[PDB]
């Protein structure tokens, strides 16, 4: 079996926590603040003829922890609907990168399906994840889109 520790980063709001939990417990609550009363959850699938755990670690919007210790890939994602989670992007990269190191990761714009209410054009998005070097995916925690694709490219980015 790989374990594979993955650190879910952004500002406040943009859904980190409904992130790990659809993807660990396939639920997505109308709790008003949502927590994870543990450091990480986990799931454990077959990423390319192999066991792999996947412990996602929740962290805080506290920009200067045990979280991002021994990190081995990052999702870092903004929302659909805030546009200073989208222009905090480079900085939680090089956060991550300064305080754990190159890492495989993956740029997330989540709440897609609040598209009408979208304050980001596709192309900045895009030409974003392109100057980053980084995988770019759409999803939306609340409709469960492209949320196993985001954890399955990182599991097979750490692997190969
Ligand atoms: N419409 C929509 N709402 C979403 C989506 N993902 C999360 N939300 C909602 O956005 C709000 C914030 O989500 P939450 O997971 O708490 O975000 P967070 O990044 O963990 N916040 P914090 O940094 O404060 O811990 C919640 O009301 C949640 O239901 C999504 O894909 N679509
Ligand atoms: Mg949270």
């Amino acid at each position: 079996e790989v374990a594979i520790k993955m650190v879910v980063v952004g500002n406040g709001a943009v859904g980190k926590s409904s992130m790990i939990q659809r993807y660990c417990k396939g639920i997505f609550t109308k709790d008003y603040k949502k927590t994870i009363g543990v450091d990480f959850l986990e799931r454990q699938i077959q990423v390319n003829d192999e066991d792999v755990r996947l412990m996602l670690w929740d962290t805080a919007g506290e920009f200067d922890t045990k979280a991002y210790r021994g990190a081995q890939a990052c999702v870092l994602v903004f929302s659909t609907t805030d546009r200073e989670s989208f222009e905090a992007v480079s900085s939680w990269r090089e956060k991550v990168v300064a305080e754990v190191g190159d890492i495989p990761t993956v740029l997330v714009q989540n709440k897609i399906d609040l598209l009408d209410d979208s304050c980001i054009k596709n192309e900045e998005a895009e030409a974003l994840a392109k100057r980053l070097k980084l995988r770019f995916y759409r999803t939306s925690v609340k409709e469960d889109l492209n949320v196993n694709e985001v954890f399955k490219y990182l599991a097979e980015k750490y692997l190969q």
